[PDB]
C-alpha cells in the first residue's frame, strides 16, 4: 500500500496571518470574480462567476428558485440530476426563460444555470439539458476517479466538441485531478467526506481532510497548467462550516466553492419550512440518503438546518467578511489572495 | 530501553484515498478469497477462506452454531479452547459431521472448523482435536512472543509434521512475527490491546495501536517471504469497530480478520439473548474476565452487545461495503487492494 | 500561498523547566522594571514601567480610576480612544492632575498615563491628547499590518518628531513587526485572536497562537536590533488566562503585557458591578462588539467577569508568583529571564 | 530563551511492546530489588530495597505505621519533615525500635526508615534524625535545582562524611540531575507537576511530563556513571496513576518510585477514615496546601481518596502485575527490564 508523510487536515485547523493592507483595499473595491470553466494561457474563461459560490447538486438545495436567487447575486446553481430527465430540463428551462446588479447572465441577459448529470443515462439526459438551455453541466459522484466519468466526458466531446461545458469529480488528490483533466473536464470538483451530512466513518471509510485535498489538487492543477498551458478551475465542495472557511478555501487555491447546507437554510431552497418548538427550520438530506435515492444502509443523513431567511442578505454578509479578510491579507482579487495568503496550521490544543 | 520514532495509531486514524475505478469493478465481481495457512512461492495455500473473516477463540463467540453459520458464508470459526478437551472435541466433531453457495468445506464437502489450543495441555488436547476432525488449530494467548509457543508448535511438528496446521500469536511487531515464523507457525495473529472488551491501561500496559501493529508485522512478513520463499498469512485480531476498519486492515496487509464482538451480536453466538428495557442484547465477556477463567483483578470485561439478528444478513451487508470500497481503490481482489491502496493518516482534530 | 513548517501554539501548551536558583534570588529582590518605548544601543528607555503590566485600550477596562490605580502600582493604562476626543482628553487630564511606593510618574511626580488613538481622526485627537498631557499613545487596531498605521505614525513624527511616543499594532509575525518598526513605532503590540472576548473562528479567521506570535516577533525584533542598534519593546496583548502565562509571555521575549479581562474584574474598572445569584460580577465587552462601536455581525462579545476586589491586592499576588517562578528559573530581572528561561512544549494529551 | 525539539509526555502516553518471554520467567521468580543510594562501579549499594516503592514525604502519607507496614513488605517510608524536629525524631525512633519475609531491615534486624529534611533547619534537624536512627534522609523540595540543596548536602558531608545518606530533588532534566550529583546527593528525585494533588497550571507553571523527565534524567545519570564511575539511583516521584505506570517508570530507568496518593488510601496512612454517602474515604492533602504549611494562594489541594484496606494486599496485587508485565518484556530483574524494554508512544486519538 501507499502511505503519506503527513496526516490530512480540515479547514478548522487553519488561520490566516495578515499581510500588508494598502490604503486602496476596502471591501467595496474587492473583486470576487472567478473562472468557471477551463481556458488556455493568455485567454479568459468563457464563463466567469461574479461571486465564487455555487449551490450543491442536491434535491434539497438547487431547485428553480435557488438558481434564480443565486444567479441574481452572481453565483450559479447546478439543478439536481436525481430526478426525471424531463423534470430537470423543465427547471433549467424555467430559469433560462424567467425574464420572458451582479447578476450572472448570458449574452441574452438570461440567468446562467447549471445541471448535474450522472454516468448512466447521459446519452438521453445531456441532449435534453442542452436543448433546455443549460449553460454548464457537472457529473455528480462520490468518487470521480472513475473510468465512467472519462467515458461520459468523452461522449460529450464527440457529440458537442468544446461547446458543452462539463465539470467532473469528486476527487481529492493530484492523481484524481490529473485523470479527469486528461479526460477533458472543464472544471474539477474537490471533496469526499467533508460535507455536513457526511458520516464518512460510518460509510466506506474513504476521504481526506478538505484543506489537504484542496492544497494537493491545486498544486497538481498548477503543475498541469505549466506543462500544457491549460488552466482548469477547481471547486472546493463541502466542508465549509464557517464563513472564514470560504476565505481559506479560496486562499488555498480553489477558484470557487460548492455548498449544500449553507444554501438549504434559505427561503429559496426547495424544501419544507418546519417550525420545531419555536424554531423555524428547513429540511436537508444528502443525495446518499435513502430519502433521495428513492426517485439496509445509507450514505447520507436526513436532518434540519436553521432558517436564515432570503439568500441575498446572507450571501452579502458572508462575502463582506470574505472581502474584509482579503484586505487583511493584502488582496483585492481572488488570484491575488491565492498568491499572497499566509496560511498557518493550528495546534490540536488550540481547538 | 528501546524507543520508536513515531507513536502508534489505531484504525480510526486512517482513511482510504480513491484510486482509478475501472468499468469491470463492480461489487459482484470482487473476489474476497484469502490464504489461511502458509505456503511456498509459486504455490497456493492448502486452505483458502471464501471471505476474510474468522470468529474469535472465545466462549461467548465461537460455538457449534457460529462455526456452521460462518463456514456457510465462507469464513471459519475457532472453537474456544477454554473448556474441557472432550467438550471442545465434541463441538468440532458436531461441525464436521453436521451434514450426516460460498460455503467453506473440505474435500468431503464438510464444513471447515478451527480450534483454539493453549501452551499447557496441548499433548492431550491436540490429539483429541485432530481425531475429532479439526481442520486447523491456533494457540490462543495475549502474548505469543513466548518460548512456550515455540515448544508447543515444535511438539506438533514432531508428531504430525506439516499435516496439522497451527496458527500462533498474538504479537504486534516484526520481532514477534519473526520468532513465531521461525518456530513454524502456519499463520500469525496480530493484536494486543485493540479488542473491544480490552482495558489495556487498567491491565498490564502492554500493547500497540492495531494499525501500526499490522503495518509493521506485514512489512516483516513480506521481508521474510523474500528471504525464505515462505508466505505466512497474518491475521488482524481485534480493534475492528466499523465495517470500513475491515477494509483498512486488509489494505494494510492483513490476509484475514478475527472478530469477537462483531459475531457475538448474532443469533448464532452461544450466549443468552437478554431484553433490557425494550432492547434485545447478547452477553459478551472477554477470555480474560474471571467469568471465563473459572472453567482480585481482571484482564477483560463482561458486558452486552446489541442483537443484530442472523449472521448471514449482517456479514453480507458488511462485505458488500468492503467490496464497494475496494472498487473505489481499483481493486478486484484482496492482494490487489494490498498493492494499490492509498492510505492516509487523519489529524487528531479531524476526529 | 505561503505555509509554515509548524502549527502555532497558545500559552497553555508551555511549561517552564527550572534552572539553577542561587541564594540571592528571593521574590523581594526580583526587579520587574521593563522598557516601554524604543531606544538605541547603550541607552536606557525614556520610559520604564515598574511592573510589566498595562491595561487594555478598552471602554470596559481603562478609565480614569484604572489608570490611577495601575500607575500607583507601577504599570500604565491606555485610556480608551473609542469615545469623543474631548472625553478622552478629559480622562487623561484628570489622571495627570490627580495630585493637584512603586508609582509610575513623570519628573513632576504626576502619574503616567497612555491613550489609544485610531488611524482616522488622529489629526484632531493627537493634539488634544498631547495638550491634555498623555505620556504615550498607541494605535489601537485588530490588524496593524496596515499602510494606515504607517501614515498615522508618519504624521506624528512630522509634527512632533521623537517627542511624542506612539505604539502600533497588532501584528503576529516578523514581517508585520518589521513594517511597523521601519514606520517608526516606539513599541509594537503583539496579538490577534488570543483575547478572552475573542471568537476568532466566528469572525474573519485571522490570527495566530499567542506564544508562536510572541516568539516569532521577538526573534525579528532581536534581529532588527542587531542590524540597526534600535531596540523596540514589544507587548504581548491578550491570551493571558493564568498568572503563569505572564511569566511565559515575558520569558518568550515580551517586554510587557497588555490585559483586558484581568483588569476588568477590579473595583477600579469603569463598568457596573452586578450581582447575579449570589455572585458579584463586572461587565466586560470587546471593542469589536456592537455595544462598543455604537459611540448583523460582531467582532467581539459582551459578558461578565467575577469581581476580584481592588487592583492592588490582585496585582501583588500575581506578581509575587511571577517573581517566585523567575527565581526558579534563575532570574532576578526580566532580561535575565528572557535569556535563561528553559521553555518546553507540552503534549496534547497532557492537557 | 532555550527551547526543545519535542514536547514532553506523561506516563499515560506510553505502552510496552512485548519481548521474548522465556520458560524461566514466571512472576514468582522475578526479583524486584533495587539500589537506594549511590555506589561506585563494581560495588553494590549499601542499601537495597526489596521492592521499588517508597512512600511520599507527606503529612498525609508517611507516618509511623506506614513506615512499619511498608518496610515489612520491602519498601521504605520517608517520615514527613513538615513537623517539629522532636516529633519527626520520635516517629523515626518508634520505627527503629518497634521490635523491642521481604522485610527491609538493618544489620540489627530493625526496620529501615527514611526522613525528609529541608534546606532551613537542617543543622538542628539532621543531628536529631541521625541520633534517632534514621537510615536515610532526603531533602524535600518542589525545585531542587537550588544552591540551598548544595549547601545542605555540603554541611552534611562536612559533619558526617559519607556515613549519612541524603537524597535530593526534585529536578526534571539532565542539568538539574548533574548539579545535585556533583553536590553529593546519594539519590536524586525526579518530578515537578506530575503529582495527583498537583495543579501545575494554576500555580507557577513549572514542570515537565513525568515520562520525559525520567527518560532525560536517566540518560544524564548513565552518562554521569560512564564519566565518573559513580552510579546514582534516581527516583520517579509522582505521576503514577495506574499500576502499569510503575512498570513504565522502572522500564524508563527509574530505580525506584515515590508515591503519595497510592499509599494514602491504606489503613496505615496517618489520616482520618471518613464515610461519605456509603463510601469510605481517606483524607489526602499536598504539602503545598495551606492545611500543611500551617505547622491567598495554594500550591496543592486537600481532597479524599478511596479506602483500599491494608497496604499489604494492595502492594502485593500491584507488584504481581508489574512482575507479570516484566516477564512479557523478557525481564527477570529491574536492570534487565531497563535494558530490554521496548517502549512506544501512543497517539492522542488513541487516548
Ligand atoms: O457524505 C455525504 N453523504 C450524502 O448523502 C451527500 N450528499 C451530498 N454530499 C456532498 O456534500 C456536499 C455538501 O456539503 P455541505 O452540506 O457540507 O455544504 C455536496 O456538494 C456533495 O459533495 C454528500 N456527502
Ligand atoms: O483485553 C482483552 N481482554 C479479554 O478478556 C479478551 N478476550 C479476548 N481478547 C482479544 O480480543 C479479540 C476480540 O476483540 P473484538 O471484540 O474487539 O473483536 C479476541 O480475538 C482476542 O484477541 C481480549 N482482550
Ligand atoms: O476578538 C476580539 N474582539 C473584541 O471585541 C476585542 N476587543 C479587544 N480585543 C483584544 O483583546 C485584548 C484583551 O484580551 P484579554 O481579555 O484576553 O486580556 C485587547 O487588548 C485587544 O487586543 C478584542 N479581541
Ligand atoms: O503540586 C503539588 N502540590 C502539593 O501540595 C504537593 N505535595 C506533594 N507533592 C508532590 O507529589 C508527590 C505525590 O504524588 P502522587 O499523589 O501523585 O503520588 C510527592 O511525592 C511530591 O513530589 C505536591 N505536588
Ligand atoms: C453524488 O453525490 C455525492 C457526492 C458528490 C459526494 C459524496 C456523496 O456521498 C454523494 C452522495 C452519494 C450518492 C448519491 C451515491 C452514489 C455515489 O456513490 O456517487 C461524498 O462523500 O463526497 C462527494
Ligand atoms: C487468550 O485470549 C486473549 C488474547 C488472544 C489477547 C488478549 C487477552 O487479554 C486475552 C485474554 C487473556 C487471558 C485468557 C489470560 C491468559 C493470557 O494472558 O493469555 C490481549 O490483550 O491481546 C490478545
Ligand atoms: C481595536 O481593538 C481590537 C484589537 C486591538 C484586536 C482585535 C480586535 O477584534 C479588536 C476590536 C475590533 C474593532 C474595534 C474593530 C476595528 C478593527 O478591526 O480594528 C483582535 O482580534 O486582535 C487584536
Ligand atoms: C516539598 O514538596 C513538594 C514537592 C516535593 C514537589 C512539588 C510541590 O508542590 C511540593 C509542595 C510544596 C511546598 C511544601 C512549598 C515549598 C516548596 O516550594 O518546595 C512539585 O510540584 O513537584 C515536586
Ligand atoms: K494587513
Ligand atoms: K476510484
Ligand atoms: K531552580
Ligand atoms: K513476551
Amino acid at each position: 500500500a501507499k502511505y503519506y508523510n503527513e496526516p490530512c487536515h480540515t479547514f478548522n485547523e487553519y488561520l490566516l496571518i495578515p499581510g500588508l493592507s494598502t490604503v486602496d483595499c476596502i471591501p467595496s473595491n474587492v473583486n470576487l470574480s472567478t473562472p468557471l470553466v477551463k481556458f488556455q494561457k493568455g485567454q479568459q474563461s468563457e464563463i466567469n462567476l461574479k461571486i465564487p459560490l455555487v449551490s450543491a447538486i442536491m434535491q434539497s438545495v438547487s431547485g428553480e428558485k435557488m438558481a434564480i436567487a443565486l444567479a441574481r447575486e452572481g453565483g450559479i446553481s447546478f439543478i439536481f440530476g436525481s430526478q426525471s430527465i424531463e423534470s430537470q430540463a423543465a427547471m433549467v428551462h424555467a430559469v433560462k426563460n424567467f425574464k420572458a446588479h451582479n447578476e450572472l447572465v448570458d449574452s441574452q441577459k438570461r440567468y446562467l444555470v447549471g445541471a448535474g448529470i450522472n454516468t448512466r443515462d447521459f446519452r438521453e439526459r445531456v441532449p435534453a439539458l442542452v436543448e433546455a438551455g443549460a449553460d454548464v453541466l457537472c457529473i455528480d459522484s462520490s468518487d470521480g476517479f472513475s473510468e465512467w466519468q472519462k467515458i461520459t466526458i468523452g461522449w460529450i466531446r464527440e457529440k458537442y466538441g468544446d461547446k458543452v461545458k462539463v465539470g467532473a469529480g469528486n476527487i481529492v488528490d493530484g492523481e484524481g485531478f490529473r485523470y479527469l483533466a486528461d479526460a477533458g473536464a472543464d472544471f474539477i470538483k474537490i471533496g469526499i467526506g467533508g460535507g455536513s451530512i457526511c458520516i464518512t466513518r460510518e460509510q466506506k471509510g474513504i476521504g481526506r481532510g478538505q484543506a489537504t485535498a484542496v492544497i494537493d489538487v491545486v498544486a497538481e492543477r498548477n503543475k498541469y497548467f505549466e506543462e500544457t498551458g491549460i488552466y482548469i478551475p477547481v471547486c472546493s465542495d463541502g466542508g465549509i462550516v464557517y464563513d472564514y472557511h470560504m476565505t481559506l478555501a479560496l486562499a488555498m487555491g480553489a477558484d470557487f466553492i460548492m455548498l449544500g447546507r449553507y444554501f438549504a437554510r434559505f427561503e429559496e431552497s426547495p424544501t419544507r419550512k418546519v417550525t420545531i418548538n419555536g424554531s423555524v427550520m428547513k429540511e436537508y438530506w444528502g443525495e446518499g440518503s435513502s430519502r433521495a435515492r428513492n426517485w439496509s444502509f445509507e450514505e447520507g443523513v436526513d436532518s434540519y438546518v436553521p432558517y436564515a431567511g432570503k439568500l441575498k442578505d446572507n450571501v452579502e454578509a458572508s462575502l463582506n467578511k470574505v472581502k474584509s479578510t482579503m484586505c487583511n491579507c493584502g488582496a483585492l482579487t481572488i488570484p491575488q489572495l491565492q498568491s499572497k495568503a499566509k496560511i498557518t496550521l493550528v495546534s490540536s490544543v488550540s481547538i
